[PDB]
């Protein structure tokens, strides 16, 4: 009858292609599902799935006048909409989908039934997930260093792993964390190895959304924090000064619901998907406009002690009442993070917490016994 | 005559496309109607349609550049327009229509009599719709727990009742619900219920109205994070877009007198470390041990078709001879 | 079996095509990897490339009807990225790329390993990176000159060079060096040398994003700083003025970070590589909002001494206290300077710099005793 | 092989397209680069070199179709970047390039070495550019009563020869000129008479680029600037009043350096090159904001004084001490201004200033004594 | 020659379509001028002039790829721009033109020569504009209790008639009128009862009815303003614009009065007195 549109029954056959609510067609091609919205990557997947058709179904899939057809053709088979990135527990790479709880790796069709759009962008080595080695090693000696291993540094520790750990599932958190810390403390190296660690689902945006209106006008902060599961936002300047403004209470609330508000530009999908963790590193304690019960539940603060200096000024922070450790500098350690000589290593052992502290449910527990106001409105 | 024009006259007899005022054309396909003013929904639907002609007319509609001239013929067709969304007692879902004086699910032809165009976006499960299931148990448990029918507070559970109520009808109200309230009371649960429930028909907005685009025909609107008498008045109007939704604020802080109505939220949910810090409090009345798990099974929608039986019976029990919202000063 | 998708499958064979993570095709012709969000580059590359393929695949190829096939096939196949502009000690000219650790001059298939987007500009020619010729010389004096070497201006010196031969490594800098300086002292004068030094990898931008919110809106003056190595920033009022706005602090703190915050025009990239060594040609000392630890570990100062100027007002200059020497100012250097005359000389003296500080690592200290309100805040 | 690209090679081997760095396809037709980067003029040249090619390839391209094969071929074999407007001693007209070091026209072949992007706008009419004429008398005599040649008004009218001859050169002057004056006195004159004489070269902007920040959002005023060799700035309010700004300082120190930073309307490019001579047609003394050194060698002021009224207001003005000699108005002088009268005769005028002061280098000196603040900043 | 070119010429010939000084293509089908210059209609008229041409003109115009011809022909023919709306007596209903000068009603061709394009939103039911109708009873009741018509309330009664009736014919009004009034009075209802009667054109282009240096600015002829400017409220230059009537206390026989009202002080020429 129509060969370019048998060829066209086939490939919605496999179920490759599916459209989403969100308008957009996601493709899997080279295990990942895959979308963006400007180029139709339908086009991509016809050729790379030509070495599945028949022989007489696949020479005439090189030619992009006879690929465009077949473009059109699936365009208009796809109708009913498909729910995406329901498991909140499972971790998204470039070639497969890692299970959390069992610390498990699949690939292929064992990974298309977790449709998971948005992907770490790396592909996962089998020969570096592992418990023994030096890089292993060493970064679980830079971790203590950073965060020390004593009895009342404790709940601090405990804290920041299950934070830390939290930036894998894409359940909605229920609260805000702050990176609260005084000069060259350990805050940007952590963004930095989380950064290497979870890849692309890892944005760090600006100060807008945390206090001004975001509702008026375009805003694509808002609109590329969409799926994603980190969120850092440095910008965090003093309040006591004249012209600061306070940090917004009702952004709080925002930015804790499921489903957020926002619209990016030449566009009008005001509706975008929370599955992100909001860090907040700031270097002075952050105020707010008014303080009530809404916001007192929704506040958790990590404090970053351990301090890392050169000798010669390392008589200069002993001294000091917020420091409590003075470890020596590592001119070289930030060379070998955007190197991603810690990626794995970290990636173990985030999934290890991350199976520590959130396996029967996820849930993020305010701490307010840490900010003075709030210590005062605890009466 | 013409093989691509009388293919276009055939598939315009059946009536399943049409024009609207609001110069979108509306297609029926999969036993709703749909319109998406940035994609010609057109040339799906001839293509759908392709087993509904003789077979010397389907196996031309098999290609791409043959499916754009007749939509171009179809589009040059539809001169004259037709009114869409006339009867407010119906719910629309993705594979039918439901009346709400009745309760009875209309599918198939009967559903393309009313003009739909808005619909909650999920197919209709008839094994679902039941007065007796443990899903409805627990959540009329919550609703409960939520509002308690206390001789004191059983206006207010009506006021809650009628204004959850009329989240069904597709006319336009005069009056404006607040959600005045503590924190831990409940606001946010209700919203992701209905959610849950009515779907679609339903979009939350800033404060910049107390955006507008969006709320066409939609059947609920809110607005949280509350920190002009007159935008009450520009909002109660059935024409700002068509304004058959209900407004309802969610605020935490005590915010013409003819448009207002406020429901208050008494209860208070805490963790046991909690707990005797909200006893004594006067905002609350009383206080229960809060549920972790309550807020999971939410977005899987295991409370849906519970929330929905919930709403058509309570729908059926104040608005069936008329809808109208009183104010409560 | 198909002419059309042979070429592009030999085209891919020899990498000359490649994906970059910001959805950009590069390209590579006449050794040097061009790229163009505005114009399909390929369809260059898909002809220049043309004397390469056997005779039965060439003829066919001088047709804009069959070059657009070839760039639609080939724009099916480039499914993964490649990530770009990773080893820092290198420099891309305009027809290879030169080493830094060795002073070899690359070109060809040696030069396609190391992907470096960003060139200078132009070509690298051979008999001018010399140590002996008039060029050289008359450099040589102007900057001695400019600094001189004395024994109290010892260290400025060295600091004055390390800083200048730092704009040629594609690491990230952590240091804000500022040009403080009176007029008629040379500052304009080393920024157009650098700038005829390195070419297309130096721009210079607003003093908004000193002191401004860069994340409200689009500011494409953080957009245009992507894989820039050297950023300068003129338009430094003095802030002692009414209604001057001082230099916003945290602005310091996110310039040093490895990526920025920034929108461009018409586009949705809010992530920028930050390559650049920052300079402010300023004028009077700066002032900031807030002075903290965070800050005085951030900056360095150089300072420009001797001052040029013509004899009806040398008398009036040699009792100032601003300037250590007075030069007669040389009217057609400005001329001599947008010819070109001092640029593979410049070079040069910049990477005999390069191996001299920067050959075991990278970094800019900094130098917080040389400001009034950082010398107050340390004791 | 091809006609339609031994077309394009032929067009190429005789250099008659060009690309710039700016993007921009620049075009010689009728002895002129021409450009336009809204409509790619390169189809125009496809037709008008129709008549240097073999009659078998150039029946062929009547056909519109044809032409943009030909433009598409040759789009696709420029690579290689230009720069352009590099000679600052040249005059482009409309037909030719003038020399100014000679005064000799060229045209033609020996005028394309000299890539100048900008022309005047009008034909170079040889049979003009004499020095003996009426419109040559007549115009002598309205510039000496603009300027009388006195031994007390010896100075100033040397400056306004220099400054009025330095809207020639294509190199950047690095000084701004005022032209004080009361009213009725032969600013305006002078502005249209210039305009008349340079044309294209030469834009009017408003106060904006004087004082106002030209940094933030988009400033279509310094986007018209780039490679103009005049710009005017009239509309000087009297800074005395209340709520009128003074002229930002770093705005003039901007002004003159060699790429001004500023963003236009529907573009990204930020830098301009500013071959521009800078006059503020005033009526008041200006007031700065800082008054410093370096705004002393950028600052120089011309003074208009002859007063042109009629004889009913003729006895009000004998008495005013702000005027030196009153004429006669013309009233039909303003007419023929219009009609370019004096065109040439003051091209020629300008000639023969700048083989006056300008031969061996081009430079523009500041006269700071003649303003009385910055005469109390002077020792 | 071409069937393509003849069939535009036809089409022109019946003065189907035509140009605006706007800029506007304005095209006549279903007995109403509608325009939109967002959406290219003319592809329409030439499906809907289909069944006036001969057959063999008739039969090629099922063809989308040759009615864009027929489009591009009729579009680059009409080099003359049109004036619309210069009979400010004219009522312009979605099935003809209603006179207001003696009260017939027209339709069809010799409806089109009046090129109005802002029409009142609903069609015009022959059998419902007659004098004798229990809802014109009712709704005659309803203006007697809102305005009753005592002596003292006689001036009141007047203006308040004279300035319902200006809101009818399109000319340029130069007086702004006021309905000081308290709550509870009917204001609201008679606007709820204008709008009925008169629909789209009462809401500021081409519109005849607006509910509320400005007061001066909104009474010249272009701002064109054809709309009587009424603001529902609770020097010597201003005295002579302004008019007040003071409040104390259905769709077709609302426009007959109202077309009798204007029939009683304005058949020579319309001004409003403040
Ligand atoms: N375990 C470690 N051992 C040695 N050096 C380390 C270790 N962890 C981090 N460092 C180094 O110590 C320095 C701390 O800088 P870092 O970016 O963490 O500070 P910060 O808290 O972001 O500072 P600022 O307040 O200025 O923003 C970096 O150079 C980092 O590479
Ligand atoms: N019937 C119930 N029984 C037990 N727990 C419940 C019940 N209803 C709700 N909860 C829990 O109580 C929590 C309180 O959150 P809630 O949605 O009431 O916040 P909110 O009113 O929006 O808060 P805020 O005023 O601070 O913005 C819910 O997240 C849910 O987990
Ligand atoms: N070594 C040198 N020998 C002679 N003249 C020099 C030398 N270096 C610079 N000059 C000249 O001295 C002047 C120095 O001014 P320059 O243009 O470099 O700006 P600057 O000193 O930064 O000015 P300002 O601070 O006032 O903006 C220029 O005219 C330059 O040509
Ligand atoms: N040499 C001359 N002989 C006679 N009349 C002249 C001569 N030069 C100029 N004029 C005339 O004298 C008048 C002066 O007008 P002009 O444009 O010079 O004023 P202006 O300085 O721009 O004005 P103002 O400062 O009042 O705004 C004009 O009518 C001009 O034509
Ligand atoms: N003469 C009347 N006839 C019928 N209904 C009336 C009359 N006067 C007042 N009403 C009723 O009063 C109600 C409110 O009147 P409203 O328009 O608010 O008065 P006002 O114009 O002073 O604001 C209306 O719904 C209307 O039905
Ligand atoms: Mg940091
Ligand atoms: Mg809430
Ligand atoms: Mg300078
Ligand atoms: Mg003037």
């Amino acid at each position: 009858g129509n060969k370019l549109f048998n060829i066209a029954q086939r490939i919605l056959d496999t179920n490759s292609v599916l459209l989403t609510e969100r308008g957009d067609h996601i493709v899997w091609i080279n295990n990942s599902w895959k979308f963006n919205s400007e180029e139709p990557l339908i086009t991509k997947l016809i050729l790379s799935i030509r070495h599945q058709l028949p022989k007489e179904y696949s020479s005439e899939l090189l030619c992009p006048r006879k690929r465009k057809t077949v473009e059109a053709n699936i365009r208009d088979m796809l109708v009913d909409s498909v729910e995406t990135d329901t498991y909140p527990d499972k971790l998204p790479f470039k070639n497969g989908v890692l299970d959390l709880v069992d610390g498990m790796f699949y690939s292929g069709d064992d990974a298309k039934k977790y449709t998971c759009t948005v992907s770490t962008g790396f592909k996962f080595d089998d020969t570096k997930f592992v418990e023994d080695s030096p890089e292993m090693e060493e970064l679980m000696n830079i971790i203590n260093d950073i965060q020390p291993l004593t009895d009342e540094n404790k709940k601090n520790r405990e804290l920041y792993e299950k934070t830390l750990s939290s930036c894998l599932c894409g359940a909605t958190k229920g609260c805000l964390t702050f990176f609260f810390g005084e000069t060259a403390t350990g805050k940007s190296t952590t963004k930095r190895l989380l950064k290497s660690a979870i890849g692309d689902l890892f944005v760090e945006t600006g100060q807008t959304i945390l206090t001004d209106v975001l509702d008026k006008g375009p805003n694509p902060f808002i609109a590329n924090m969409h799926l994603k599961r980190s969120v850092f936002c440095s910008e965090l300047p003093d309040f006591a000064c004249s012209g600061s403004k306070k940090i917004r209470s009702d952004n709080i609330k925002k930015l804790t619901e499921p489903c957020v508000i926002g619209r990016p530009c030449f566009s009008n999908k005001i509706n975008n998907r929370n599955h992100a963790t909001i860090i907040i590193d700031t270097n002075y304690k952050p105020v707010f406009d008014r303080i009530d019960n809404a916001l007192m539940r929704r506040i958790a603060v990590v404090r970053f002690r351990t301090h890392f200096s050169q000798p010669s000024g390392r008589e200069a922070a002993e001294n000091n009442d917020a420091y409590d450790k003075v470890k020596l500098l590592d001119e070289g350690l930030d060379g070998k993070i955007q190197n991603n000589r810690y990626r794995f290593a970290f990636l173990y052992l985030l999934v290890k917490w991350y199976k520590k502290y959130h396996i029967p449910i996820m849930k993020l527990y305010p701490t307010p016994e840490e900010i003075p106001d709030f210590a005062f409105y605890l009466k």
